[PDB]
DNA sequence: AAAGATATCTT
DNA sequence: AAAGATATCTT
């Protein structure tokens, strides 16, 4: 299906290719940075080609925002299935150490998700699904990176800002915490777990209703949260509550 | 001077320069996409080396962030003298057409302008300059082409996302404006202004004191500062009155 | 944890 | 304009 060729070649291209520079016409080649500002655009960039070249081989259109604050990365859709849109996200996050846990910013909670048609590319009712695609990459030891230029010739001369990197594609609701991803700018946070557990998709909400009705309730501070629900278990009291 | 050849190699290698894509050292390129996000971290990785190559030239050690978050993106200063140390931030905004009015976002006005130590890699106090380095572009719509990979011997070929690109080196108190560059993100406003104005240096603050006093009490919404000031001339006739 | 940093945009 | 979106991190 387009999701497993999706996968398969998302963990191909990046067991093959180590991005390690920005390229200008005249060949000269920038080192990358170590902070995760460069690596989500460098991984964003990276994904563009691999999503369209899958995307075509299904008949399926692939569209980027036009405004800048504007989700989903990659709206994908066949133009006789208007309605049956699916919505890709490219998210980046690191550990210091292989087997550290990690965890995501999933998006805001107080757009699209409680607003049909606020900061999306088309109304939030016309997506059926809502894929993300992780990359998680350990950085070097090395707080050191470098400052001079290369050419061509060099390109196994230069030092890449991160010693691995993983990838793997779930839905957002799959792997959805109880707990917001950030503050001012209330994002939905990922449940706070290993590479595996993405991957398998062991989450904590029982449906994806279930995740949204979660997310569309959620209070922005702990003070107004405190009457209502802080996590899971909260929540489904509150349910039982009679939603009071 | 340290800041005239900065900005004539900036201006320089701006000119000779277009940076087109990302390589891997396998020699595969991938198109740049048409958004700040993604420009804003490819002019930082430009700049690196030229800031480096000219402040070696005048004797300066180059610091970047050990941290994330950490304001600036580069720390300059003699060995000789650790106190009196110049701050260096690339900011990058997108025109529609040449010639239009554009502003830049000039940092927190509630991190290390208020707590010396806040967010910043050296005590506030330790930086006798902060120095700006904006970019300015003229955004191009993302053709078909841009979704494919490219191989070294199509350099040439690969469309690019800007249709030009100013730069320009100013002290960041000089071009700052009176109003918020955000929200909810707390950010310091620049004057909304023609690129010329921004390289003559034609602002609104009389000294850099003045600057520091009016962003250290600015208050965070319109509802708190209708009683205080909300521009340059509110503050004047607030401080005329003896902050009152 | 929760709250508020990092950079920049849109209406 | 002011206020709140876009992605992610740190304390």
């Amino acid at each position: 299906s387009l999701r497993s060729d999706l996968i398969n070649a998302l963990y191909d291209e990046n067991q093959k290719y180590d991005v390690c520079g920005i390229i200008s016409a005249e060949g000269k080649i920038y080192p990358l940075g170590s902070d995760t500002k460069v690596l989500s655009t460098i991984f964003e960039l990276f994904s563009r080609p691999i999503i369209n070249k899958i995307a075509e081989k299904h008949g399926y259109i692939v569209e980027e925002p036009k405004q800048q604050n504007h989700y989903p990365d990659f709206t994908l859709y066949k133009p006789s299935e208007p309605n049956k849109k699916i919505a890709i996200d490219i998210k980046t996050t690191y550990t210091n150490k292989e087997n550290e846990k990690i965890k995501f910013t999933l998006g805001g909670y107080t757009s699209f998700i409680r607003n049909n048609t606020k900061n999306i590319v088309y109304p939030f009712d016309q997506y059926i699904a809502h894929w993300i695609i992780g990359y998680v990459y350990t950085r070097v030891a090395t707080r050191k990176s470098s400052l001079k230029t290369y050419n061509i010739n060099e390109l196994n001369e230069i030092p890449k800002p991160y010693k691995g990197v993983k990838v793997f594609l779930q839905d957002k609701w799959v792997i959805a915490g109880d707990l917001a991803g950030s503050g001012n700018t209330t994002n939905i946070g990922s449940i706070h777990a290993h590479y595996k557990d993405f991957v398998e998709g062991k989450g904590i909400f029982d449906s994806e209703d279930e995740f949204l009705d979660y997310w569309r309730n959620y209070e922005r501070t702990s003070q107004l949260r405190n009457d209502k629900y802080n996590n899971i278990s909260e929540y489904r009291n509150w349910i039982y509550r009679g939603r009071k």
